[PDB]
């Protein structure tokens, strides 16, 4: 979502996302950091080859073509800088000219230190707390985007964590039709689809920059959880990390775990759907979590075993048509989870990826909401890291993701909903080690 700077009513119109860095001689005199050498205010490149037909409604949705309907104009920094303003460096790299590189490392979160793991978890909650200092967050569609007096733009601040709820639930909402019409639900644009693994990857890279600078600690890194172990419980789930079972309450988490008083955003889907608003930053109801407590489907209740993720590693081609949740032989849709490891598509299945949500039968197993669970992010930085191995395996071959007819959303030059500025799949889709600043220290089964 977009810059305070952005969220104007004077770059709302103009369709120009392009703020000021340095304004030396005032506004307007150093977009995108143009007076030192940092780049430009140019055209938006977007995605517009076509896509799969399953989406009929072309016309009505504001990701449609993202960024278009909101903007025309974006910055393009130069080298190696980034960032809404190229303020600030590309991933990997640090130091007021980009040039100095930096490697992190995610590492297990079993782990840690004692003062590691618990550095972790205060971080988390101090994101869940902390205002994010530059992305607001529509609470309209474009439509009502400035207001009633149509002169007061819809956005709100939000905290650096409910940001990353935030986005994954925009991605994932389903299309608004009108007032007493039926909202439209085939469409995903992060899941079901190759986009998947490079949506959140990007996701999970917002986040852990985001908690860098919070913390101003340039090496943070975000751990994983290796939940390909075949167990009945939740290894991670202990008050020292990310919270055990409450005694007085087998949906809620522990009251000696900080994240027990967290409180969930997103979760009026009716009104949304109804009334054509959108996720706002105001908090509800508490994290709903009770892992294997699912016990009307049996499926569910036990994690992902060692093998699932070996057997997924051999998968060779990324993804395979119709480029949906339904492909056979596709390792972007086994590691999702909706084939079995080896990757025969069967719609009773579930496996990795989302055998890990559904396993925690709550706020972590439902769609618009899972990020509200901050497993999410240890469950996403694993599945991250098998992507990771793949790229490292198969060279990273990205001739199998289409450029034209995956599910809206999802084609190759697609800009993924609803980053900014504007990052397509293929700029997620390099071995990370090299290109993104960052790796797993992690060992795979044989
Ligand atoms: C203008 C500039 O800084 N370019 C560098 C590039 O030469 C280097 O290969 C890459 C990897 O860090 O980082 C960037
Ligand atoms: N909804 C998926 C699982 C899932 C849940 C939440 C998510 O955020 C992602 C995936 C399924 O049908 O299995
Ligand atoms: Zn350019
Ligand atoms: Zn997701
Ligand atoms: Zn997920």
């Amino acid at each position: 979502q977009f810059p305070r700077q952005c969220a104007t009513v004077e770059a709302l119109r103009s369709g120009m996302c392009c703020p000021d860095l340095s304004p030396v001689s005032g506004p307007g005199t150093d977009r995108c950091g143009s007076s030192s050498g940092r780049g430009r205010c140019e055209a938006v490149t977007a995605d517009s080859r076509p896509h799969s037909p399953q989406y009929p409604h072309d016309g009505r949705d504001d990701r449609e073509v993202w960024p278009l309907r909101f903007f025309n104009r974006t910055c393009h920094c130069n080298g190696n800088f980034s960032g809404h303003n190229c303020g600030t460096c590309r991933p990997g790299w640090r130091g007021a000219a980009c040039d100095q590189r930096v490697l992190i490392v995610r590492r297990n979160l079993l782990d840690l230190s004692k003062e590691e793991k618990n550095h972790f978890v205060r971080a988390l909650d101090m994101a869940k707390r902390t205002t994010h200092p530059l992305f607001v967050i529509a609470t309209r569609r474009s439509e009502e985007i400035l207001g009633p007096d149509g002169n007061t733009p819809q956005f709100e601040n939000i905290s650096i964590y409910n940001y990353f709820v935030w986005t994954h639930y925009y991605s994932v909402k389903k299309t608004f039709l009108g007032v007493g019409q039926e909202s439209f639900g085939e469409v995903d644009f992060s899941h079901e689809g190759p986009a998947f693994l490079t949506w959140h990857r990007y996701h999970l890279l917002r986040l852990e920059k985001d908690m860098q600078e919070m913390l101003q600690e340039p090496s943070f890194s975000l751990p994983y959880w290796n939940f390909a172990t075949g167990k009945n419980v939740c290894d991670i789930c202990t008050d020292d990390l990310m919270g055990s079972r409450s005694n007085f309450d087998s949906t809620l988490i522990s009251p000696n775990s900080v994240f027990s008083q967290w409180r969930v955003v997103c979760d009026s889907l009716e009104d949304y759907d109804t009334l054509g608003t959108l996720c706002n930053s105001t908090e509800d109801g508490p994290i709903r979590r009770n892992p294997a407590g699912n016990v009307a489907r049996p499926m569910v209740q036990r994690l992902p075993e060692p093998q699932d993720v070996a057997q997924c590693l051999e998968v060779g081609l990324f993804d395979t048509p119709p480029f949906y949740s339904n492909s056979t032989n596709s390792f972007r849709n086994t590691v999702e989870g909706y084939s079995d490891p080896t990757g025969k598509y069967d719609p009773a299945v579930r496996s990795l990826h989302n055998l890990a949500h559904l396993f925690l039968n709550g706020t972590g197993g439902q769609t618009h909401l899972s990020p509200n669970d901050p497993i999410f992010v240890l469950l996403h930085t694993f599945t991250d890291a098998v992507f990771d191995e793949w790229l490292r395996r198969y060279n990273a071959d990205i001739s199998t993701f289409p450029l034209e007819n995956a599910p809206i959303g999802h084609n190759r030059q697609y800009n993924m909903v609803p980053f900014w500025p504007p990052v397509t799949n293929t700029e997620m889709f390099v071995t990370a080690p090299d290109n993104l600043g960052y790796t797993y220290e992690i060992q795979w089964p044989s």
